[PDB]
């Protein structure tokens, strides 16, 4: 399914809308793309009993990038943990 | 939590799954479907956020899959021919 | 916990009569409720972990629909029209 | 089949771990619910008797008594909120 791809775009990590207010900036990466061919047997079997008579695969994050910490103007560290994309992949 | 994401089960023959089996296997197949508007990760939060402010509009959502399979099923077919199915039917369902 | 899951049936499956080839899905409610919510709860699981009340689970709560799917409707093999109201679960409870 | 019975009982049965010697008399409801009202109940009784299949309908307080106070062998008055029941039925 190599339409199901992995994009990145280079945000602040004020424009994440969590309500930090910080300098820190980060590379955020997404998966997007479709996922229209069967990878297991459970889709496969999916996709016959409609062609027969929904749950269909998404392109998802199947690996996060590292821990991203930062400090706030408040003086409060943060930790983000699974927040960005490593790896896309259709689950 | 996303409530609506939830197993539903149907019995069938192994022959109504379109596998191209010739037995007279029978099973409980499983799937999962239901809403996951919820987001349960800090991705999925943050994927809200950015179609909200339009700086990538709503990328692929969370969806509602098996989160764990039913164990493999063996089988030998009319011609006594050995198969396994794996990952064939859903345990446990959840967004992911 | 207390969960909806649902299962793939024949009208004819539910026993109540009908002659018809319609298939429902039907949703129900089933799992534990070991929350109390309620003192009156939080009282009828200490009294049974002490055995002062004796019956197995004696009054609990209970993992039932709190919402109910669209009422079903199917014709018969006598060309009857049937409606199934509040027959399927859209929303579990501990209630 | 789903009624009402009151006992007496020591606030100190409860297990609230409150020491005291105050009593109060505690309402339960009890009893069987084997009456399908709804055509979810009647399915799902011929769905367990079919062997098809799965909570049936249990017999509950749909109304509380009022507030008991207690005191306990020290200087805090303590109160107990829809901790018995008034009224019961089939839910």
């Amino acid at each position: 399914n190599r339409g199901c791809v992995l994009t990145a775009i280079h945000l602040n990590v004020t424009d994440l809308g969590l309500g930090y207010e910080t300098k820190e900036e980060l590379i955020f990466r997404y998966c997007s793309g479709s996922c229209e061919a069967a990878e297991t047997m459970y889709d496969k079997i999916l996709k016959n009993l409609s062609r027969s008579r929904v749950g269909q695969a998404c392109c998802r994050p199947v690996a996060f990038d590292d821990d991203l910490s930062f400090l706030d103007d408040s003086l409060v560290y943060h930790i983000l943990r699974k927040h960005s994309a490593k790896r896309c992949g259709c689950i």
